[PDB]
């Protein structure tokens, strides 16, 4: 699909089981999203964006299906404002900038 | 052009007759610089990213270049960690997701 950018460019993501809306971010390094639970392992990580840092759990090789597409990857849980979709995933599902 | 994301979409930008380095950002609502002088009066904006918010001038009708795309809007002028290329300016040189 093309997604315009007059409005933000939020998608729906299918991930540990429960459906969310999230932020196709090009400027974010990784993907990070507000508390849930998640299985496996995790460490923490200190991640930051304008205002300054914040303080996430970071749970690696993680199923997660954007907008229709598969992926797995490293996902960040947090007190981050909104749900985030960064390049590490935009990568996978072969999202591109085009102009 | 069309820009994959494994690594960061930086491009280089012309204002105030001067390049720069910024952030070609899809979750950013805003374009916002780093610490600059541009010409006119400004307005009071507060901006919320991952780490909280912070007040920046507001600049109105501005030129500048995006990857020699021409725009004229608005530009914030503040904190940030980088230079940031928002929706604002990305509609105007007609850049669009895709996947
Ligand atoms: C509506 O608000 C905005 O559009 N804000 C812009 C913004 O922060 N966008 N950001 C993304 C910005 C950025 O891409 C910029 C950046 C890039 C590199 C280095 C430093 C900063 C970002 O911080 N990226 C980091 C990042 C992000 C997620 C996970 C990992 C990482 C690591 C970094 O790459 C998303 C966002 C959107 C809404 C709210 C929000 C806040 C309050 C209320 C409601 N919503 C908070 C964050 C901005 C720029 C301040 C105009």
């Amino acid at each position: 699909p093309q997604i315009t950018l007059w409005q933000r460019p939020l998608v729906t993501i299918k991930i540990g089981g429960q459906l969310k809306e999230a932020l196709l971010d090009t400027g974010a390094d990784d993907t990070v999203l507000e508390e849930m639970s998640l299985p496996g392992r995790w460490k923490p990580k200190m991640i930051g964006g304008i205002g300054g840092f914040i303080k996430v759990r970071q749970y690696d090789q993680i199923l997660i299906e954007i907008c229709g597409h598969k992926a797995i990857g490293t996902v960040l849980v947090g007190p981050t404002p909104v749900n985030i979709i960064g390049r590490n995933l935009l990568t996978q599902i072969g999202c591109t900038l085009n102009f």
